[PDB]
């Protein structure tokens, strides 16, 4: 790996070729992009990070992490971000949708689960899968899975001159962590995993727990808001969901649910129902975004939707010129090969029945007796991994950071992952997705002490 400065720090960038298929290392070849912020003191090794997603860029993540990095850590480690195979700047990058394909889906209310509606959604899914294959080919798509990201991580580890790996992973990055721990445990120096994914979970029960997560985050937000002047959800938090629907449901024609009635915005798109929901979901990632959600809902009282559209744009990674990065396309592709997809219609129909009851704020109208299959039920290449309990007996102790009311990756997953790893659980009291190197000085002391001196938080540690 030949290093070079970038086009924002003391940063160096580089590429590293890995085989696309790890059984055909003389066959097709991918190149991973790396960024590197040199250590300013006595160097221990490289701190390698992953932001999660999947489809999120680690290079763009390292630039953000750099600003909030404890001085002691920055003294002792290179901060290294990478882009996983198929993601952001790595080549080839997963592409399925044009920018116009994305806007077109986002203009639909996506709320009609009658048979016609479900056929329409399922038809759009098929054209999507087709567009993936046409642009990427069945070979590359077969190997974007985490099991192969883990193999690149060890190629990366070795390419930076470290005997063991020091690793920080958020969210989906947790799944990369435990995968690397299973296949290269003798190469793990240290590991922080914030916002856990449990590779042993049943996919449907996890989603329902995630729905519950977000309903619960919504509850918390709404209750906070209720104490504030002029709260758009009303002063009585037990009626928030209904008020919330009184604000978002008019965005759908009440006589034909395929017809969007979008709120006025300076942007030409306006605000669709599906964007309103996605905007809400985005804000519930972090209390830093609650002010924006409140602004967003306030605008809706006046039939405006500028702030919710911006929040949905943030989530979808659409910039001000209408260009999308590949995080959405890559997200789907990588998720589809990480585990067997649900193909049983009945168990998908029942999941919709349950989610409507668990997360009413997300659900429109009533249960219809029908629901669409997820994109992955139509994936042309098979999963490269399967739900199982993490078993990596000789792994060093690791730290798993879990937030009590995390909506994306709930507290319980964190607990369970820590058990399988038989490492330390560190608890954050809060309502957000992840917390490490994000301001909180208590979390950061524990993590800095672990990273440098290998010292783990004591059983029951909470912040």
């Amino acid at each position: 790996v030949e290093w070079t400065p970038c086009r924002p720090g003391g940063a160096l960038c580089g590429k590293l070729a890995v085989p696309v298929d790890y059984d055909r290392p003389d066959g097709d070849v991918a190149a991973l992009a790396l960024i590197r912020f040199p250590a300013t003191g006595d160097k221990i090794g490289s701190l390698v990070i992953n932001p999660g997603g999947p489809g999120e860029s680690g290079i763009e993540a390292a630039l953000g992490v750099f600003q909030t990095l404890p001085k002691r850590v920055h003294e002792r480690f290179d901060l290294v971000g990478f882009d996983p195979r198929g993601v952001a700047s790595s080549r080839p990058a997963i592409w399925c949708n044009s920018d116009a394909d994305n806007d077109r889906l986002r203009a639909e209310p996506q709320v009609d689960y009658s048979r016609e509606g479900v056929a329409h959604i399922e038809n759009e899914t098929k054209q999507f899968v087709g567009r993936c294959v046409d642009k990427m080919g069945k070979n590359f798509l077969a190997h974007v899975g985490t099991v192969n990201v883990a193999k690149d991580l060890d190629a990366i580890r070795a390419a930076l001159g470290d005997d063991k790996l020091t690793y920080l992973g958020y969210s989906y990055g947790t799944r990369i962590g435990s995968a690397y721990a299973e296949e290269f445990p003798q190469r793990v120096r240290a590991m922080i995993l914030d916002g856990a994914v449990d590779p042993n979970a049943d996919p449907i029960e996890a989603e329902l727990r995630q729905a519950k997560g977000f309903q619960d985050a919504f509850n918390n937000y709404a209750a906070d808001c209720a104490k504030n002047a002029g709260c758009p959800l009303g002063a009585d938090p037990a009626k928030a969901v209904e008020v919330y629907h009184s604000l978002v449901d008019p965005l759908v024609d009440p006589d034909n649910p395929r017809i969007s009635r979008p709120a006025r915005t300076k942007d030409p798109r306006g605000l669709s129902y599906s964007d309103a929901i996605v905007g809400t979901i985005m804000a519930l990632y972090s209390p830093n975004l609650w002010q924006h959600l409140t602004d967003g809902l306030s605008e809706l009282v006046d039939n405006r939707g500028d702030t919710l559209l911006a929040l949905a744009d943030m989530y979808m990674r659409r910039d001000s010129h209408g260009r999308y990065n590949n995080s959405g396309d890559a997200r789907v592709a990588i998720n589809c090969v990480d585990q067997p997809p649900v193909t049983d219609r009945d168990k998908v129909i029942d999941e919709d029945r349950r989610a409507r009851e668990i997360a009413p704020f997300m659900s429109y109208g009533k249960f219809t007796g029908d629901a669409p299959l997820g994109t992955c039920a139509f994936w042309p290449v098979p999963p490269t991994s399967q739900p199982h309990a993490v078993s990596a007996p000789g792994l060093v102790p690791t730290v798993v950071v879990s937030t009590t009311h995390d909506p994306a990756t709930p507290y319980k997953a964190g607990v369970d992952l820590a058990n399988q790893l038989r490492g330390s659980l560190l608890t954050f009291d809060g309502t957000q997705h992840t917390v490490v190197f994000q301001g909180d000085s208590c979390i950061d002391e524990y993590v800095t002490a672990y990273l440098i001196g290998g010292t783990t938080p004591p059983s029951g540690a909470k912040c």
